[PDB]
């Protein structure tokens, strides 16, 4: 494995200050321009809007347009202009660094898998939440599809087993994954009707396609809010923060393009303009950058290092989501 941060050091330890507990929601297929906070005409994030201390970032560009390309890039040290999807899984990434420095790393996945990111770490630190063998929240819809909120169940058991350590929990969302947006949310989120079903996206009425997409964002709004609420139940003993970034956006019929994964060279705006949210408890001393900072997926790795008081020369100058 090719290293990049063997110099990384943790400036303060959880035995000499409050331990730190962070949830990083790795979002899926969410577009920046369908976020209420970014000027969308629909209130797609009602529950997040009621939580104080949430920063919305209005100018975030993803590293790529697919899950397989963007997810490794989000945890990489190389940045988007130097990232190589084909050698990514042999590079030291930010989670390798934090685990080495003693931060407890957990990856729960309701999407696919970590696309190589967790591969160097013990397998017990990755959990498949697409199956009812782990996910207790699957029988809430006619499809029996397991839901992102199920990834929150039993996180206290993980906290208990890591009592007093710093902890970083990745929750990899099913989110807005298509083509079957109508399957991605339970009935209580079916606010926008009528809804496109079936996989022939270009054949649906355009408004019905958007309606299904926006309904899935409502379910993601709920999941993120529930994630912050769960963190709040540990705010006494832990410095708690939540970072959300989507892996890429989605085309919804613009110029006849649907889904995503188009090469960066011809990729439409809509596939790379992603939402990002950051929440932290006022106790932590973490300060967000301005909501309108020009940001990319390159900001993720310095953000996670700063959240755990880790410095690494490779990303010393890099802009993060936080100061």
């Amino acid at each position: 494995t090719i290293y990049h941060a063997k110099d990384a050091v943790q400036a303060t330890k959880p035995d000499m200050r409050k331990p730190r507990l962070v949830v990083f929601v790795v979002g899926e297929t969410a577009r920046a321009d369908h976020v209420s906070f970014n000027g969308y005409e629909r209130d797609t994030f009602p529950q997040l809007a009621k939580i104080d201390g949430v920063t919305n970032f209005s100018n975030v560009t993803s590293c790529g347009t697919s899950t397989a390309y963007s997810v490794p890039c989000m945890f990489s040290y190389l940045g988007a202009d130097e990232y190589d999807v084909d050698t990514a899984k042999y590079q030291e990434n930010v989670l390798d660094t934090l685990d080495r420095l003693g931060v407890s790393i957990l990856w729960r996945d309701n999407n696919s898998d970590s696309k190589g990111v967790m591969d160097k770490l013990p397998k017990a630190q990755f959990a498949d939440y697409k199956s009812a063998t782990n996910n207790a929240i699957c029988n809430t819809n006619p499809y029996n599809e397991c839901r992102d909120v199920g990834m929150l169940v039993g996180l206290d058991d993980f906290v208990a087993a890591n009592n007093g350590k710093d902890m970083l929990i990745m929750l990899h969302q099913m989110g807005n994954h298509g083509p079957a947006y109508f399957k991605r949310y339970d009935e209580k989120f079916a606010k926008f009707t009528p809804v496109c079903e079936g996989n022939e996206l270009a054949k649906c009425e355009h408004q019905s396609l958007i309606n299904a997409y926006d309904n899935a964002l409502l379910a993601t709004d709920d999941f993120i809010a529930q994630s912050i609420q769960w963190l709040q139940t540990h705010s006494n003993a832990y410095d708690v923060s939540m970072l959300y970034v989507s892996d890429h956006g989605e085309s919804l019929g613009e110029n006849g393009v649907y889904l995503h994964g188009m090469p960066n060279a011809f990729a439409p705006k809509e596939q790379r303009s992603v939402p990002a949210f950051f929440w932290t408890d006022k106790q932590t001393g973490i300060t967000p950058m301005a909501t309108d900072t020009v940001l990319t997926h390159d900001a993720i790795t310095p953000t996670l290092l700063k959240l755990f008081d880790v410095t690494a020369d490779k990303v010393k100058d890099r802009t993060a989501f936080i100061r």
